[PDB]
């Protein structure tokens, strides 16, 4: 397979569990840091980055009733300036720019608690599919599926449901979804990081998933494999690796990665593109810091990118 060794630039440090990368509708870079504690106790924290030099600020350092939240993975609503993050206690968070946030479902659409969430990916239609491999939110005892298999997938519609659409998974981490040239989505793709698999599934509308299938291989037996992911434009699929210092790249088809991305660090943990730009951001968590390079082509627009208003 072969291998490029682009230039990568350090944008900021000291971020306890590094991941999240994610741009808002002006542009502001933000990432979270699940691992930041307190007293050996969940303290993590969403912060932005301002680009220019580098430095951070934590705007939200979410908890409810006491729990504090482990801030995983973020999308950038469209209608609005605001975030949805994925949170291994507090399950899925809406946090606004003011650093205010709202806890969105303490149980899904079949009065099931709601598990622990760790990233999730907006398709055009305003869906947001998210990936859960924590078990159930505070107030409940923290558990992971990294041994066990009862990570689940879930679909926040935009009407409002928090429906469970697959259960089973041992530890379902990355997601992403891929969308006909019209903008019809119709794949989801998620990764299940120790089984070094990414499961396709053809959406058939929303909150509704069928034909699940082995669609990649991550390459590698060493402790980790497929976290974070997006698409460029070209739909190509790019993944971070974790623990084989490499990012993924899969052709349309999926199968075995075409390319791989070398990088100076072993845990690449997620990435995401500058809108308009072929820079992506690097989480890792060998330095718990973030890193940009520049890819081959620009990133296929988030739904935050994509205008609700438009003719075209
Ligand atoms: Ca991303």
């Amino acid at each position: 397979i072969p291998v490029i060794e682009p230039l990568f630039t350090k944008v900021t440090e000291d971020i306890p569990g590094a991941q999240g990368p994610v741009f808002d509708k002006n542009g502001d870079f933000y990432i979270v840091a699940p691992e930041v504690e307190v007293n050996g106790k969940p303290a993590g924290e969403i912060l932005r980055i301002d680009l220019k030099t580098g430095k951070k600020t934590v705007i939200c350092k979410p908890e409810v009733n006491g729990y504090g939240g482990i801030p995983a993975g973020c999308q950038c609503d469209r209608d609005a300036n605001q975030l949805f993050v994925a949170d291994m206690r507090l399950g899925l968070l809406v946090v606004q720019t003011d650093g205010t946030f709202e806890e969105i479902a303490k149980k899904d659409s079949e009065g099931r608690r709601m598990q622990g969430c760790d990233d999730c990916a907006f398709d055009y239609e305003g869906n947001l599919w998210i990936t859960a491999p924590a078990g159930e939110v505070a107030p409940a005892d923290y558990t992971r599926s990294m041994q066990e298999k009862f990570g689940s997938i879930y679909c926040f519609t935009t009407d409002g449901q928090m429906i469970q659409v697959d259960t089973a998974f041992q530890f379902p981490d990355g997601i992403a979804v891929r969308h006909m040239n019209d903008g019809r989505p119709y794949q989801l793709i998620v990764a299940e990081t120790p089984t070094k698999k990414l499961w396709s599934y053809d959406i058939k509308g929303p909150a509704k998933i069928e034909n699940k299938k082995v669609w990649g291989h991550i390459p590698g037996t060493h402790e980790g494999g497929a976290n974070g992911m997006d698409f460029d434009e070209d739909n190509n699929l790019l993944v971070a690796n974790w623990g084989s210092s490499h990012i993924e790249v899969f052709g349309p088809d999926g199968g075995q990665p075409k390319m791989r991305i070398r990088c100076p660090f072993e845990k690449p943990s997620n990435l995401h593109f500058k809108p308009q730009t072929k820079t992506i951001f690097v989480t890792e968590h060998e330095n718990n810091a973030v890193w940009k390079f520049e890819w081959q082509r620009n990133g296929k627009k988030q739904y935050c990118e994509t205008l609700k208003f438009g003719i075209f």
